[PDB]
């Protein structure tokens, strides 16, 4: 049953989703999105809370639907320490991406769920005994939902979530 981390995240993510339909997606943006004024730029949580907005049903739902799964499967085998500073880093990098590109007004899971999906693959495909690892139907699954953003039916930003990921799996798996 899903640990702490993985729980604590999907309350979270509910929580702030009812705030926006209670108050507006823009009112919640104005105390939770990545400093869109330099007036804002020591508002600290806000290089994070970014990932905690989501702005339509099936965001959320997909998004939470991978985090549990994912994010719930390396803190089951690898221990919750592990998925925080996948999320933290995660967090921080397609943030910043997606600010550089495109502002500061954005929000959601998907650079973490990228980040924990190529963390999940590669450990696996590289260290089988770690006992995690990404299941062929997962990966179709998976891929399946890379193309869709992909082609919009920003990628910047999913990109260095994936890098993040492959990252610390690269590291993990020496
Ligand atoms: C973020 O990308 C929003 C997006 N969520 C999603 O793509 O999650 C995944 C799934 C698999 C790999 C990476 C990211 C989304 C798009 C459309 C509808 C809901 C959610």
């Amino acid at each position: 049953r899903a640990g702490p981390v993985t729980w604590v995240m999907m309350i979270a993510c509910v929580v702030v989703f009812i705030a926006m339909q209670i108050l507006g997606d823009q009112e919640v943006m104005l105390w939770l999105a990545w400093p869109f004024d330099p007036t804002l730029k020591f508002e600290f949580w806000r290089y994070f809370t970014h990932a905690l907005m989501h702005f339509s049903l099936m965001h959320i739902l997909f998004n939470l639907l991978w985090w549990w799964y994912l994010g719930g499967a390396v803190e089951k085998r690898l221990g919750s320490g592990k998925l925080i500073v996948i999320t933290l880093i995660s967090a921080l990098l397609s943030g910043y991406v997606q600010q550089k590109f495109s502002g500061p007004w954005f929000g959601g899971l998907s650079g973490v769920v990228y980040a924990l999906m190529g963390y999940v693959w590669l450990r696996g495909e590289r260290d089988p005994q770690s006992g995690i690892y990404l299941q062929r139907g997962l990966i179709i699954f998976a891929l399946i939902w890379i193309v869709a953003g992909w082609f919009d039916l920003a990628n910047g930003a999913h990109i260095a979530g994936l890098a993040v990921g492959l990252a610390m799996a690269f590291v993990d798996s020496l």
